[PDB]
Parts: C-alpha cells; structure tokens; sequence
C-alpha cells in the first residue's frame, strides 16, 4: 500500500464483528482502530463483504489487521511497493524473447536458442510477393502466451501499451534497469537507449518483419501443432507464415507511428523506418476499404485464432496515431469523414479486439486535431470513467468488473479499465479515476474474491501452475506474468468440469484455479501483463 492513498482491508464473512485493529509488527502496538463498514453482499462472488478503512494511517512499516480471531497477512506501507513488480513485469517481456538464448541470473530462467528456424518461416499460401511454401525471415519478437506463436494484433497492442508507459514517465523509465540478460540487444544497449526502450524494440523489429512490400501485414508465426510442455528450443517442427488482416494490418500501423514518435529522440533512421512503414499500412488499408481477414484451412491447427472480421476501431487508431505523429492535418479530415462516432464515444477499454480508446488517446493529444472533436474525445473518455467509478464504488471489493465481465481475460480487463481511468485523469484530472486505478491494482494483487493474486510472483497467493511451456518445461517461477483470470464461461477441460459439475454452480469471481491445463483462466499473455505494467509505472516510486 502507499502512505497518501486509500486503505481499505476487505472482510468476506466476519458479519458478527465491529471493530478491527491495525497493528505494527515490529512493536505489537495499535497504530489505529475502527469500526468495520456494513455487511453487503457481492453478486460476483456470492461474498458477504465490509470494509476496514485505515487511510489516515500514514506511517511505512509492516503491518496486520486484525478483526475478531484473525488476523490479515503482513502488508506493507510504503513508497516503493510498486517499484519492484513493475519491474518484474517489464522484464518478462525479454525471459519471452523468440529466437535467443537466455540465461538470466535474475530468475534462473535459462534456455538454448529458440525458434531460430523463425528466419526461414513458411508462408502458408501463395500471395503476389511469394509463392506458398516460401521462407520469409519473420525470426524474434516475443512468445505471446505459454505458447510459442507470435500473433500480430496482440504483439502491436502489448507494444503500444508498453510504449504509452514510456510516455506516461520517460524519467523513471530512464533510469530503470531490467537487468538485461548477457548477449541481447547489444548494440542498443552501448548506444544507451532505456532498457524498456530496448525491449520494445525487439518486438517492434519483429512487426516490421510482419509486412509485405504493398503495406499489408501476416497475421501470426506458428506451426502446424501445438507443442508440449517444452523447452523452446526442443520445439524443431517447420514454422509458418498464417493470415493476412486488415485489422491487424491497422495495428501494426498504430504500434509503427507510435514508435516513430517514441524513438525518434534516440534513433532517427530507425524512428523514420517506423513511420514509413507505418504510412505504407495506412496507405494499403485507404487502397482496400474493405475489411479483410484470410482463413486458410489448418491455420489454427497449432496456434490461436485472433480472428476479427471487422477492424474500424483499428482503422481508426492507424489514422489517429498518424494524426499525432506526423501532424498532418490530412488525417484528421480523413478521421472526421470515416470515424466521426469514434469522436463522439464508443470509448471501451484496449484490447487485442478493440483499440478505440488508443485511437481516442492519439487524437486527444494531436496538436493538428480539431480542437472540438478532442474536447469530445475528452468527454467520451470521462464518462466512460464515472462509469467504472460509479461501479467500482459501489462495489464491495472495489471491481471495475460486473458479475457478467468474467469472461476469458477478466484480468486484462480490469487492468485496461484501470489504464482507461489513468487516461481520463491525464485529460481532466479527478482523484477518483486514480484511486479507482490502484484499487485495480490491489485487485490483482490479491483483494478478491478468489484469494489469489493473478500475477505470478507476487501474493500470499499466486498462480503456481500456469499454463506456460517455458514455466513448466524449466519449473522456474518467471515473476510479473499476468493470467487470463476468473472466467465463468469455460474453455479448457479443467475449468469445463468444474462449471458443470459444482452444485452449487461456481460464482463467476471464483471461477479459476491453479492448474496446468486451466488455460481459460491460468495462462499468461503479453497483452494481459501489458496494461497491468502500464497502471503500475503511475504508481511506482522513481528511485
């Protein structure tokens, strides 16, 4: 916890009593007392709840609530309490790194080369630049999830998130060290780029692999099955080219001229690369209208789906985010004449499907926007916030989710409407849309309903099992992992079961366990642990 903000312990059951005692370990002393809030009861969970408020407790050390015959786990209050799993969780983004040799004195992780034969992948159809069977060299980028695909829609949008953060603290992020394994990224790091600015970039060199010559960009790098729970580097089957988007081709326009913005202080041929590469996918998307998604049987034989068969809100980014790079005015007058209702609202928070609120978040801050079309992107985005706040308020353990939110990745989505709450506070500030923002933070911590954190390495409860083939191929706890979380709807045996069998049925806050094979709600993915490493980097102390 942090000494200026809200603190809030969360008492499921415990109706019977009144008062509760936050006591310092280290003397045994009471440091405060108060009367415990109202009993009420949580929909999601099926929980009785009240609430212990300590706020005006502002001391750091480490302290337990004690409430009747218990008493909570130490916690701690303090400044830096952020700093450490932000930087676990930017840091797994290189133990993730496709196509290198890893040895990581940090976690122990440590693994020969993987996916080399990445440099000499197959396109899986013909197409006007090469014909089916041909190798392309699509090598590097980051694994997505506990499987050894690299997918373009959740590649560009774990950059973009990655990136904002950046721009949301390039001081603590300049000097904040990830602790770079021996031999990655060399010449990026004698050229003393910031260690997040070097991992990003080994994603962003990956995306640009991904494009064709006339701007369009594949869809995904996989094989024709899916591995075992193996070392990458044990995974030898042929890898392939799959699929061509024009959502994803978007979003790789959206993560290419953001990135022209964020290196260009650093590497003005490789920021020029980006923005070129980024107009050549803007101009193809203006060329093809049309929303476009290729399916070729077997595709998804080894690797998931990533199917969208729509892509405005990504169009829209693509021009919004071209809009703030370049400030060509052209964009906004193409924005205004296809995207007008993304001006006006539909704000929803980021994901791999729906990047409105990055387009929303580019024009804000374009100079050459229109001056009332960003006072009502402004608006869209705060009242999307008093929304979540209006919920998370009145909610018991302090949820941006409704009991209907848990579905497959309810994590992420906690940790996105946290990131759109952290954006509406940087266009009109409210102390409300911060403190909402950490209490997602506390959520993901362990303050809910299923008793676990829901990234690895961090809680008194965190996933021990999750579905991930380096993890469980190496048994190394990889710290800063965000899963899926609590999904009601199924999608994985283990989960399958339990929703069918439990009588009575599962709440849907409940709805997960550490397991292997829970991979509906147990495994990690870049595009989880993206926005969690985005609301941290607001609430981690620099230096």
């Amino acid at each position: 916890m942090l000494p200026e903000f809200p603190k809030i312990a969360v008492v499921a059951g415990s109706e019977a009593e009144s008062v509760f005692r936050v006591v310092d370990i280290g003397t045994g002393d009471v440091v405060y007392e108060g009367r415990l809030s109202d009993s009420v009861y949580d929909d999601a969970s099926g929980d009785t709840v009240r609430h212990a408020d300590f706020g005006e407790w502002k001391r750091p050390g480490s302290y337990s609530v004690t409430v009747g015959r218990s008493s909570s786990a130490p916690f701690r209050i303090g400044n830096d309490v952020y700093r450490a799993p932000l930087i676990q969780a930017a840091r797994s983004y290189t133990l993730a790194r496709a196509g290198v040799a890893i040895d990581d004195p940090v976690t122990g992780l440590r693994h020969d080369v993987g996916h080399a034969q990445d440099k000499q992948a197959m396109l899986f159809f013909e197409d006007p630049f090469h014909r089916q069977g041909d190798p392309i060299d699509v090598s590097g980028g980051w694994y997505d999830a506990g499987d050894y695909g690299k997918y373009v829609p959740t590649g560009a949008v774990a950059a973009a998130q990655l990136m904002l953060a950046w721009e949301m603290r390039p001081e603590l992020w300049r000097s904040l060290s990830l602790s770079l394994p021996a031999g990655l990224s060399e010449p990026e790091r004698r050229a003393g780029l910031p260690d997040l600015l070097v991992e990003i970039k080994y994603e962003l060199d990956w995306l640009l692999r991904m494009q064709r010559p006339d701007g369009a960009v594949y869809l995904k790098v996989a094989g024709g099955a899916w591995p075992g729970y193996i070392r990458p580097e044990e995974d030898t089957a042929d890898r392939y080219v799959f699929g061509l988007s024009t959502y994803g081709t978007a979003q790789f326009a959206g993560a290419a001229a953001m990135g022209a913005r964020v290196y260009a202080p650093f590497l003005p041929d490789y920021a020029r690369k980006l923005l070129d590469a980024a107009i050549r996918a803007q101009r193809y998307l203006e060329q093809h209208p049309d929303p476009e998604f290729r399916y070729d049987e077997g595709q998804n034989n080894g690797s998931g789906p990533y199917e969208k068969r729509t892509d405005r809100e990504e169009r829209f980014w693509a021009a919004a985010e071209l809009l703030r790079t370049t400030d060509d005015a052209r964009y906004d007058a193409y924005i205004r004449e296809h995207f007008s209702d993304f001006l006006e609202g539909k704000t929803s928070a980021v994901f791999w499907g729906n990047t409105v609120l990055l387009g929303q978040w580019a024009y804000v801050n374009a100079e050459r926007a229109d001056a009332d079309h960003k006072a009502s992107v402004r608006a869209s985005l705060t009242a999307y916030a008093d929304e979540l706040v209006r919920w998370a308020s009145a909610n018991g353990y302090r949820s941006v989710l409704r009991p209907t939110d848990y579905f497959w990745g309810s994590a992420r989505e906690a940790m996105g409407r946290a990131q759109a709450l952290l954006l509406a506070d940087a266009v009109a500030p409210n102390r409300a849309y911060l403190e909402t923002a950490l209490d997602q933070a506390h959520w993901l911590f362990g303050r809910n309903a299923a008793g676990t954190s829901f990234m690895t390495g961090i809680g008194m409860h965190s996933p021990q099992k999750p579905h991930h083939r380096l993890v469980a191929s190496t048994q190394t706890l990889i710290p800063g992992l965000v899963v899926g979380g609590p999904n009601a709807q199924g999608g994985d045996p283990i989960m399958d079961r339990l929703l069918r069998e439990s009588d009575p049925r599962v709440f849907p806050a409940k709805a997960y366990v550490d397991d292997w094979e829970a991979y509906s709600v147990n495994e990690p993915a870049i595009d989880y642990t993206a926005p969690a490493v985005f609301v941290l980097t607001r609430f981690a102390e620099d230096r």
